[PDB]
């Protein structure tokens, strides 16, 4: 299995671009980040700044994550991301996603030692 | 009981500001808009559009909601929000908010005929 903390890598991070690239962004990154295997998952977002960047949010401002628990940090700073949702030409195993660019806010749930994230909650 | 349109006005809607006035709004809006009756609710954006406006993004952009089902609906346009969100100095019953102003899409779910918004998904 995967740790917690490699899957939202996996899920969360392409500190490879600034930006998404183009409109097929989503389509190709969630494709080759492994999450329409099985299944399309419906909504994802992607952070693009250094992991140092992301994994510092473990220790900005401490919120609480839409589930209520208390282990949630939002970001002081913008971060460059992109959303990524399933749109209605979507349908296993042609899923299909539309690509929304913005800076924002991001809020993770953070977990473990080293304290690092683990879910992505939202962003604002 | 509420009708699901009528709560959704009440969590979400709030056409009288054009954005949050103070770093104190999500403290007042919380509690008059009685989300922090019985329990503080961990989080909750508003929206300072019209009412028009925010039943208008439901003939908007079709794309799933974060749970899976296929009734989400995106604003084309940004809009004014604010997140609310509860900080660790809070406690039921002094429950305590930090104010995030910004400018993003909005994604509801709708339902029922007319056909309106029933849930505030997430803003991009």
């Amino acid at each position: 299995k995967e740790t917690a903390a490699a899957k939202f890598e996996r899920q969360h991070m392409d500190s490879s671009t600034s930006a998404a690239s183009s409109s097929n962004y989503c389509n190709q990154m969630m494709k080759s980040r492994n999450l329409t295997k099985d299944r399309c998952k419906p909504v994802n977002t992607f952070v693009h700044e250094s992991l140092a960047d992301v994994q510092a949010v473990c220790s900005q401002k401490n919120v609480a994550c839409k589930n209520g628990q208390t282990n949630c940090y939002q970001s002081y700073s913008t971060m460059s991301i992109t959303d990524c949702r399933e749109t209605g030409s979507s349908k296993y195993p042609n899923c299909a996603y539309k690509t929304t660019q913005a800076n924002k806010h991001i809020i993770v749930a953070c977990e473990g030692n080293p304290y690092v994230p683990v879910h992505f909650d939202a962003s604002v």
